[PDB]
């Protein structure tokens, strides 16, 4: 029933690096995603409080979503990219484990997954 703390979006002592593909993730693909018709169910962590699924996190035993995920672009938080992309994975796969085929949340989510896709298809280069 209630809620965990969010996942960390700092850490000091986590290597840190600002490569030119993780800056293409915060500047282009997630906010090409986070301005999409569907993007606000994944602007921020799942509220098994104020939706009342207590199941959720008895389920969901590493939670991610696109709110701690932006955070983590803006803190350098990340080593390359692959870091930054599977967190994007377990947020889809998440909702694809938690709820079940049909359901508009998971519509919602393939959605993005796809978009998402789209968008890390074609990524810049290096300095
Ligand atoms: C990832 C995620 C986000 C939400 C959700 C979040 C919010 C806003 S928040 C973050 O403040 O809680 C409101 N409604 C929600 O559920 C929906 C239920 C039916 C829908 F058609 C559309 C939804 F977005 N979820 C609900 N169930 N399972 C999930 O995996 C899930």
């Amino acid at each position: 029933s209630m809620n965990p703390p969010p996942p960390e979006t700092s850490n000091p002592n986590k290597p840190k690096r600002q490569t030119n593909q993780l800056q293409y993730l915060l500047r282009v693909v997630l906010k090409t995603l986070w301005k999409h018709q569907f993007a606000w169910p994944f602007q921020q962590p799942v509220d098994a409080v104020k939706l009342n699924l207590p199941d959720y996190y008895k389920i969901i035993k590493t939670p991610m979503d696109m709110g701690t995920i932006k955070k983590r672009l803006e803190n350098n938080y990340y080593w390359n990219a692959q870091e930054c992309i599977q967190d994007f994975n377990t947020m889809f796969t998440n909702c694809y484990i938690y709820n079940k085929p049909g359901d508009d949340i998971v519509l919602m989510a393939e959605a993005l997954e796809k978009l998402f896709l789209q968008k890390i298809n074609e990524l810049p280069t290096e300095e």
